[PDB]
């Protein structure tokens, strides 16, 4: 039939042909084919229009439930669950990444020895159609398991109390078929930064939506070579990359992306924000950046300008790779063969990541302290490399030295760097609570 969907978040209208809704509103949708915007009809308000498809789930599905987070990893479930204000027994249900087919109940806990921690309980999918954590207490569905452990601890660490708070996500695109937008639809209001290609502003699209807008001085790039680059970038879709929403293509080129108010990593390492970062948090930020770049690597594309100034920070120490060097002077981050011969590859990005690692372990200090752009290039071509920073572990510097091999083909992959940094204090995230309480 017409499928009835339930809204998972509020959504405010942006254009003349999309549809406002509130969390829990049921919407009829006839063609729910894979896509980013669907045509909906509300049976509450009678109103019609396009809605972002990641804001709804089929009524009566496990995806319609507030506590089902789906394809989130153990890392990222712990990022949300370890938010220090939410009480003992805050929880979510997700898929297991250790064992295919199986689910996982992740619950915040607290102990006098270990403090605030997260416990993970394997939810067995009985091959005949049931669910359990222990085989003495079985359930027909995940929602009966959760209804149950909300009243009874019964071998869990805590009774399930509060549904894990998440933030309402981005839509994919600003609107159904919005890409090349008119300059009039953008209001540049607040200055975020200035660069060697353009300015970065905070503004609004259509009066309604917060966006970030990056401008590029005319002459940087012919709009055609730019537009070809921007649609490659538009195809990229990852939790650890900033989304490119829209573009003003004529000259002066605008690039419209997701605004992130906490700002750059570079500014975040410094001062009041960066005085609460310890090694564990800095290694966590590096691992997220490596995740984003591992996707870029998988997608056979290139950043060309990776550094802490081009990483943006979100809630719970989220880091996203931003400002792709689509128009490619940060010579201190540029691989020798990239600066000398114009050879920008995923391998020159690996070099830049090594330089970004010294920024993360030095509270944001500038690379090659006391060298100028010309000095660095000639010193680096001689084989010079920054020494291990004070307060940086020798094994993180060993990682930097692998990133800084002279030959691009001896530099490791972003898959390797992600694995290394996710495993650093030992982890692909393997620890489940056994079945042996009351």
């Amino acid at each position: 039939m017409v499928t009835t969907f339930v809204a998972l978040y509020d959504y405010e209208s942006r254009t003349e042909t999309d549809l406002s809704f509130k969390k829990g509103e049921r919407l009829q949708i006839v063609n729910n084919t894979e896509g980013d915007w669907w045509l909906a009809h509300s049976l509450s308000t009678g109103q019609t229009g396009y809605i972002p498809s990641n804001y709804v789930a089929p009524s009566d599905s496990i995806q319609a439930e507030e506590w089902y987070f789906g394809k989130i990893t153990r890392r990222e479930s712990e990022r949300l669950l370890l938010n220090a204000e939410n009480p003992r027994g805050t929880f979510l249900v997700r898929e297991s990444e250790t064992t295919k087919g199986a689910y996982c109940l992740s619950v915040s806990d607290f102990d006098n020895a270990k403090g605030l921690n997260v416990k993970h309980y394997k939810i067995r999918k009985l091959d005949s159609g049931g669910f359990y954590i222990t085989s003495r207490t079985q359930f027909n569905s995940l929602q009966q398991l959760v209804a149950y452990y909300s009243k009874h601890a019964d071998g869990l660490c805590h009774r399930l109390t509060t549904v894990c708070p998440t933030s309402k996500p981005q839509t994919q695109g600003l609107a159904k078929d919005a890409w090349e937008i008119p300059r009039e639809s953008l209001r540049l209001e607040v200055k975020l930064g200035q660069g060697c290609f353009g300015e970065v502003w905070m503004g609004t699209w259509n009066g309604t939506t917060r966006v970030a807008i990056k401008t590029l001085k005319p002459g940087t790039m012919s709009p055609e070579a730019f537009l070809q680059e921007a649609q490659v970038m538009k195809k990229l879709r990852h939790e650890k990359l900033v989304q490119l929403y829209a573009v003003v293509s004529e000259e002066p080129i605008y690039i419209v992306t997701e605004y992130m108010s906490k700002g750059s990593l570079l500014d975040f390492l410094k001062g009041e924000t960066g005085k609460y970062l310890r090694l564990p948090q800095l290694v966590d930020m590096a691992a997220q950046i490596a995740s984003g770049m591992a996707y870029v690597e998988r997608m056979n594309y290139v950043h060309r300008d990776l550094r802490a100034a081009n990483i943006l920070v979100g809630e719970n120490l989220v880091c996203k790779v931003a400002d792709f060097g689509l128009a490619r002077f940060p010579i201190k981050w540029t691989a020798p063969e990239a600066a000398l011969y114009g050879r920008f590859t995923i391998k020159s990005d690996v070099w830049s990541f090594g330089i970004l690692l010294t920024e993360l372990t030095t509270k944001g200090r500038v690379p090659y302290p006391g060298m100028v752009n010309r000095e660095v290039l000639d010193q680096v071509e001689r084989g010079y490399r920054m020494p291990c920073p004070p307060e940086c572990p020798e094994s993180l510097h060993d990682l930097m030295c692998q990133c800084w091999r002279k030959e691009p083909e001896e530099r490791p992959t972003f898959e390797y760097l992600q694995a290394f940094l996710e495993d650093y204090f030992t982890s692909t995230e393997p620890q489940y609570q056994p079945g042996e309480n009351l």
